[PDB]
RNA sequence: GGGCAAAACUCAACCCUACCCCGUUUUAGAGCUAGAAAUAGCAAGUUAAAAUAAGGCUAGUCCGUUAUCAACUUGAAAAAGUG
DNA sequence: CAATACCAGGGGTGGGTTGTGTATTGCT
DNA sequence: CCTGGTATTG
């Protein structure tokens, strides 16, 4: 017979269905294997495979990087110790041993328990002298005396082990370190530019004001308030704001045209500033330079909170200041508490559980938690004003190793280390000879372009070696072929040209590439004037003239410039009409202008002889971000430029890559013409062919060479092909499961390929939205965050999120919005919900009243646009509002929405265009249709139809085949069945639609695509449609409105649906990552081989990879008498390899004896067992079970629950709304009935006596509640019966905690069921037959 | 119209390298006084070492948490096969 | 033995890719 | 968050 397949692909489920030409679901007798008495079973050909979500490779990669980092840090310490080996041997022959075994307890220590000095007196004396490591570091930096080699090692090792970040390149340039010295020089330069309006900085304490621990805006205010007649938005105020790290706008200071927002931290900044400089010149260059220097000094004084006069170890001195102030403040706080709150001293200083000082030090309290706990204690006390201020500045009782130490650059640690080396090399000759080695150990970092230093056993590595010896930081340049390794980095990184697959893609900012884009756009530009009959192309001379006169003198070329600056000036046209370009030219020559500003040699740029050198320069600037490598590759061109241009160029940086190779653009030439693609793009007579026309023109060579070039390589497997698809790994796991389901379904139907396969794909935090708001107000320069504090979780509500996105302003009315009145306010859809279902914040907007939007059918009225356009663009620059949202807000000025707009919105709602769905369709099509005809065209025996969820959702809502997701998992299978039905019927009714729905090769649309699915309806908003629905041409019947609806209903009401939870071996981390303290418990796992957890603590809570059923004997009692057992042993992920290498030895080491090797059953997670009365359990672990049954609630109750709970929308037909409400009230008794159907189920399968009794009491409690709320809570009640892991749920206000199945003893005598992917093929094993 | 390409603006999803900072764990940093002793009173507290998936062989300044997996007949395996 | 309350490593820096809609020029 | 491990508690 003939049949079709319906599929619903999700992130966790693949629903599948088989239908006949009558839209019926077949049933079949399937053979049952095993050792049970049942040999076959009847099954319906509907079901749904369920699985756990597929995970990305991000967490694995981060674990891998942390692993490599720990390894290499240990290697750094090893290098330092090998350097110190021979002399430390003379000083202390067991020092490094004591350091290595510092973790062991004294019982296991092979040496003295005191690490540094091997005796208690010297150790205690050391600690008294240096309370922290930073004391010793500063001392070794400053003191002139010879020091103990062990203390030198400790200081250098602490500097190398925690060496600081690498965000700053080169040396730190410590001549401009003082904030006052740079602020005074900034005042000098500013007064230089303005002799008439100077600023007197006398008595201005810039050090205290600018280095204070306050917000940047507050420090700006405090500095400006010290300058009378000067304001914060003046030029000097904006310069100070730029130095503090803010985003000033210099547009108003220089009477500019548009925004000149600067910020030193943005990567664009350089360009930005130089852009700005073009407006006013180079007089202000060194002014902004002085501002940047002042900013660097402030960034340093943020870290080096100590003056640099007395010491050369400012970091260690700042740490010592922390320690001393902590000591003073702690002494004072204890004295104060003894004075006024001696009742609370012990809780504060002895209680670790409380967030006092004790928990802050010994417990688990954090600095923030400690501040919150002790702030009211300080406020209630007297004499704590200084301590209170210190708390508010986040600077009280501070430790030295804190979270904010991440801003410390490595050059600071390097300065202190180099100072110690200089001091102590006068006494230790090996320190003098190895100074640069020890410095290298701190500075050297494996380059980003080299990767893992592997030797042929790493799938991540790509490095090649000049010689075959061990790589150290010192011999790196001699062992590693940096040239070939960087070349391989390039090859691994860059995409290939698709037309020429053996050629690399040009950089996105290549001069040749932007020339290509400009000429390709400019070629298809036509123009017309009065004395012209027809618009004409530009000639080659015209195009070269427009390039030389406009594209090489202005970064952007506007149509206005094209008309006035070219056609008026050269062609003498008073008027002209341009076509092919609107507003401005998308393409431009930005790289040309960059290199023009840098090299200052327009002739050098315009010489065809310099094409190769400039291309290589741009390539080098795009490949790398490393200063060393960039400097290295531009040395061949060092003779052509001076040092100033060379430095400017070294700073020039680019990212991104094009999509075409250079051999395609200006390499291959037409055989006849001898011209390249770019040659035609510059001049093609009057034809003016562009890139597409140039590679698709049979008249010229290119197409032939392209076809000669392309190669279809060695084909991927199915799994490989799916993996290489663009998309999330979850949906790709779903796709692979879909293909396997389809394979097995074809196998079930006697290997007969179906006629149709309908596929549907489901379309489907706090920190990122808080980040949006945080950056948005920062850019806006507003203070609403200051006025209204809000936590990240509070943004679960969408109204508050929209509010803080809108800066207190109303989006349709220029009026402030009230925080406390947020209840009344209205969330409106920019493009309305009637036309588009976009419930995202992108089509959402918070306003005082919906009315103020203007009319509803169109986009907000032109008046509202004219009003709020500036505020909308300001929110767009702050990125609080996206460009899509902005364009939708202002569409009225462009005419609102056209008829084509609405028609296309509908068509996109109905036709799927998502690429991943097309890829799945391609895979299924290429697997089903494999033969060719006499014309060698593909034989499409199977048709792959693709649907969007709105079709079947609307079908359910129209004909009341409602879905309730929380009842069971049948809705996936039902979605698949309805997909098959609707797709098949739709393409039967309208074959012309195949173009839109099958894979392979005025206002009319608004009515057509909105009425395509009306042939199911009997009545219409007039004419009654025929009860029988046929194809107009073939006459074949497509839909019987008297029977096929009944068929769909009978199919949806079927209780037997093949729901299969995919059994899976667990993978990932061995256990919880927490390192637990020591404890007397055999659940603790040692973190090292010899670290007994009873002494050293360790891990617990491992993940079971899979359980194993063991039938064996164990020793019982002192006599060790063998007693027979049959139990579940969970093999952990960590034990899995050793178990699989030899299971017998593994089990015997566990204590089992005489193991029946052939009765060992591997049981992954979710293994299915059946017990009595059809009760089913799934394996959640070796010692816990999940619910294994589905509640097949009758369709009547599903529809009643949908309607009574107001599950989605109300029908919108007032008569029909009253119809449905009357049905709900007439069938109210269903409530009780539903409960009964649950109770019975729970009594037969769930077996939670206490939970069921509490649920029944709760249901009887709220019997006078409205029907809608009782139904909405009955919807929750299905958590008790849902398949899978138990969960807690609320019925009204009563909470029902999950009942767990903490024992797997019963499944050992149950029936184990092995199901195929559809669950149609089974193997049933009676486990009670094993053991004895 | 369906598929496709490049440019412009855009946001979502993914893949990879080199590093940084905390956290946790054990040990070290002589607790004192009064008691037989339980215990009570006070003193102190900020730091470091070392581990940071057990570990593996290929012994690399490498690898170790992604993807893939019902059962059965083969095969050592990858694979094929069975209702 | 089974019921049950508690708990689960976090933050930052670089690069590359496909796909998303909007609209320009085009191929097929 | 979800859901399985874990110690408490009878
Ligand atoms: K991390
Ligand atoms: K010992
Ligand atoms: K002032
Ligand atoms: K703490
Ligand atoms: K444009
Ligand atoms: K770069
Ligand atoms: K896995
Ligand atoms: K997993
Ligand atoms: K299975
Ligand atoms: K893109
Ligand atoms: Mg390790
Ligand atoms: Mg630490």
């Amino acid at each position: 017979k003939k049949y079709s397949i319906g599929l619903a692909i999700g992130t966790n489920s693949v629903g599948w269905a088989v239908i006949t030409d009558e839209y019926k679901v077949p049933s079949k007798k399937f053979k049952v294997l095993g050792n049970t008495d049942r040999h076959s079973i009847k099954k319906n050909l509907i079901g749904a495979l369920l699985f756990d979500s597929g995970e990305t490779a991000e967490a694995t990669r981060l674990k891998r990087t942390a692993r490599r980092r720990y390894t290499r840090r240990k290697n750094r310490i090893c290098y330092l110790q090998e350097i110190f080996s021979n002399e430390m041997a003379k000083v202390d022959d067991s020092f490094f041993h004591r350091l290595e075994e510092s973790f062991l307890v004294e019982e296991d220590k092979k040496h003295e328990r005191h690490p540094i000095f091997g005796n208690i007196v010297d150790e205690v004396a050391y600690h008294e002298k240096y309370p922290t490591i930073y004391h010793l570091r500063k001392k070794l930096v400053d003191s002139t005396d010879k020091a103990d080699l062990r203390l030198i090692y400790l200081a250098l090792a602490h500097m190398i082990k925690f060496r600081g970040h690498f965000l700053i390149e080169g040396d730190l340039n410590p001549d401009n370190s003082d904030v006052d010295k740079l602020f005074i020089q900034l005042v000098q330069t500013y007064n230089q530019l303005f002799e008439e309006n100077p600023i007197n900085a006398s008595g201005v304490d810039a050090k205290a004001i600018l280095s204070a621990r306050l917000s940047k805006s507050r420090r700006l205010e405090n500095l400006i308030a010290q300058l009378p007649g000067e304001k914060k938005n003046g030029l000097f105020g904006n310069l100070i704001a730029l130095s503090l790290g803010l985003t000033p706008n210099f547009k108003s200071n220089f009477d500019l045209a548009e925004d000149a927002k600067l910020q030193l931290s943005k990567d664009t900044y350089d360009d930005d500033l130089d852009n700005l400089l073009a407006q006013i010149g180079d007089q202000y260059a060194d002014l902004f330079l002085a501002a940047k220097n002042l900013s660097d000094a402030i960034l340093l004084s943020d870290i080096l909170r100590v003056n640099t006069e007395i010491t050369k170890a400012p970091l260690s001195a700042s740490m010592i200041k922390r320690y001393d102030e902590h000591h003073q403040d702690l002494t004072l706080l204890k004295a104060l508490v003894r004075q006024q709150l001696p009742e609370k001293y012990k809780e504060i200083f002895f209680d670790q559980s409380k967030n006092g000082y004790a928990g802050y030090i010994d417990g688990g309290a954090s600095q923030e938690e400690f501040y919150k706990f002790i702030k009211p204690i300080l406020e209630k006390m007297d004499g704590t004003e200084e301590l209170l201020v210190k708390l508010n500045r986040e600077d009280l009782l501070r430790k030295q190793r804190t979270f904010d130490n991440g801003s410390i650059p490595h050059q600071i640690h390097l300065g202190e280390l180099h100072a110690i080396l200089r001091r102590q090399e006068d006494f230790y000759p090996f320190l003098k000879d190895n100074r640069e080695k020890i410095e290298k150990i701190l500075t050297f970092r494996i380059p980003y372009y080299v990767g893992p230093l592997a030797r042929g056993n790493s799938r991540f590595a790509w490095m090649t070696r000049k010689s075959e010896e061990t790589i150290t930081p010192w011999n790196f340049e001699e062992v590693v072929d940096k040239g070939a390794s960087a070349q391989s980095f390039i090859e691994r990184m860059t995409n290939f040209d698709k037309n020429l697959p053996n050629e690399k893609v040009l950089p996105k900012h290549s001069l040749l590439y932007e020339y290509f884009t400009v000429y390709n756009e400019l070629t298809k530009v036509k123009y017309v004037t009065e004395g012209m009959r027809k618009p004409a192309f530009l000639s080659g001379e015209q195009k070269k003239a427009i390039v030389d006169l406009l594209f090489k003198t202005n970064r952007k070329v506007t149509v206005k410039q094209l008309k006035e600056d070219y056609f008026k000036k050269i062609e003498c046209f008073d008027s002209v009409e341009i076509s092919g370009v609107e507003d401005r030219f998308n393409a431009s020559l930005g790289t040309y202008h960059d290199l023009l500003k840098i090299i200052k040699d327009k002739d050098f740029l315009d010489n065809e002889e310099n094409e190769d050198i400039l291309e290589d320069i741009v390539l080098t600037l795009t490949l790398f971000e490393d200063r060393e490598m960039i400097e290295e590759r531009l040395k061949t061109y060092a003779h052509l430029f001076d040092d100033k241009v060379m430095k400017q160029l070294k700073r020039r940086r680019y990212t991104g890559w094009g999509r075409l190779s250079r051999k395609l653009i200006n390499g291959i030439r037409d055989k006849q013409s001898g011209k390249t693609i770019l040659d035609f793009l510059k001049s093609d007579g009057f034809a003016n062919r562009n890139f597409m026309q140039l590679i698709h023109d049979d008249s010229l060579t290119f197409k032939e060479d392209i076809q000669k070039a392309q190669v279809s390589g060695q084909g991927d497997s199915l799994h490989e092909h799916i993996a290489n698809l663009a998309g999330s790994p979850a949906i790709k796991k779903g796709i692979l499961q879909t293909v396997k389901v389809v394979d097995e379904l074809v196998k079930v139907m006697g290997r007969h390929k179906p006629e149709n396969i309908v596929i549907e794909m489901a379309r489907e935090n706090s920190r990122e939205r808080m980040k949006r708001i945080e950056e948005g107000i920062k850019e806006l320069g507003s203070q609403i965050l200051k006025e209204h504090p809000v936590e990240n979780t509070q943004l679960q509500n969408e109204k508050l999120y929209l509010y803080y996105l809108q800066n207190g302003r109303d989006m349709y009315v220029d009026q402030e919005l009230d925080i406390n009145r947020l209840s009344d306010y209205d969330v409106d859809a920019i493009v309305p919900q009637s036309f588009l279902k976009d419930d995202s914040i992108d089509n959402k907007v918070l306003t005082r009243s919906d009315k103020n939007r203007g009319k509803s059918d169109n986009v907000p009225s032109e008046e509202v646009v004219k009003k709020m356009k500036n505020y909308w663009r300001q929110l767009l620059n702050a990125k609080l509002i996206t460009q899509r949202k902005f364009d939708n807000l202002t569409k009225a000025e462009r005419g609102g929405l056209s008829e084509l707009d609405k028609a296309g919105f509908i068509k996109r709602q109905l036709v799927e265009t998502r690429q991943i769905t097309k890829h799945v369709a391609q895979i299924l099509d290429s697997r089903m249709n494999t033969k060719y005809d006499e014309n060698d065209k593909l034989i499409r025996e199977v048709k792959v139809i693709t649907l969007k969820s709105k079709l079947v959702s609307d079908f359910r809502k129209d004909f009341q085949f409602y879905k309730v997701r929380e009842i069971n998992n049948y809705h996936h299978a039902h979605d698949a069945y309805l997909n098959a039905v609707v797709g098949t019927a739709l393409i039967k009714k309208y074959p012309k639609l195949e173009s839109e729905f099958v894979y392979g090769d005025a206002t009319a649309k608004y009515f057509f695509y909105s009425n395509i699915m009306n042939f199911f309806k009997t009545e219409i908003t007039i004419r009654k449609r025929p009860l029988i629905e046929t194809n107009g041409e073939t006459g074949e019947i497509v839909w019987d409105k008297g029977r096929d609806f009944a068929t769909v209903r009978k199919v949806l009401s079927m209780p037997q649906v093949n729901i299969v939870k995919k059994t899976e071996v667990q993978t990932g981390g061995f256990s919880k990552e927490s390192i637990l303290p020591k404890r007397n418990s055999d659940k603790l796992i040692a973190r090292k081989k010899d670290w007994d957890p009873k002494k050293y603590g360790g891990f617990d809570s491992p993940t079971v990879a899979y359980s194993v059923l063991v039938v064996a004997k164990v020793e019982k009692g002192k006599s060790k008498k063998l007693k027979s057992v049959k139990e579940l042993l969970g093999i952990t992920i960590m034990e899995r390899s050793s178990f699989e290498k030899n299971p017998i030895d593994f089990l015997e080491a566990k204590g089992y004896k005489e193991v029946k090797k052939d009765l060992i059953i591997k049981l992954p997670k979710y293994s299915l067992f059946e017990l009595e009365n059809g009760r089913k359990r799934m394996l959640a672990s070796a010692g816990e079970l999940q619910k294994g049954n589905e509640l097949a609630l009758p369709s009547k109750y599903v529809n009643f629950l949908y309607l009574a709970s107001h599950y989605e929308k109300l029908k919108g037909s007032p008569e029909d709304n009253e119809q449905k409400q009357l049905f709900v009230e007439q069938h109210k008794h269903y409530l009780d009935e539903i409960i009964e159907q649950i109770s019975e189920f729970s009594k037969r399968v769930i077996l939670a006596d206490a939970n069921l009794d509490k649920v029944l009491s709760a249901y009887n409690k709220h019997r006078d509640k409205p029907i809608r709320e009782q139904a909405e809570n009955i919807i929750h009640l299905f958590t008790l019966t849902n398949l899978g892991a138990p969960a807690a749920f609320k019925y009204f206000d009563t909470t029902i905690d999950r009942k767990r199945y903490t024992s797997t003893k019963e499944v050992l005598d149950a029936t184990l069921i092995h199901q195929s992917i559809t669950g149609l093929y089974e193997t049933r094993i009676d486990l009670s037959q094993l053991g004895g």
